[PDB]
């Protein structure tokens, strides 16, 4: 019964798993950038509280 | 020709989207746990080092 499918699947229905697979990794990728970035500043402070520390 | 073709295209030839793609996903969402993971480990080392007391010299 389509009453008891959740967005996801229905989303599915429509568009096709190419398309939502495709979707999922984009926004995986997004993801780890963002916290790929987060690493970088969290790095960059370190580092410049090490060299204030001398 | 087959010969042309680079390795990730060969693997997509044997196995298919659904599969290479699946793949990813699994390899993003380790990538996004470690990157997190590794986050919240230098979050925790910036508070150790904040106490200078036990400060290598
Ligand atoms: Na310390």
């Amino acid at each position: 019964s389509i009453d008891d499918l959740d967005a996801e699947a229905l989303i599915r229905m429509a568009l096709g798993p190419r398309n939502t697979m495709t979707s999922s990794n984009e926004q995986l990728v997004d993801a780890l950038r963002a916290s790929l970035k987060e690493n970088e500043e969290l790095r960059k402070e370190s580092r410049r509280r090490a060299d204030r520390r001398q």
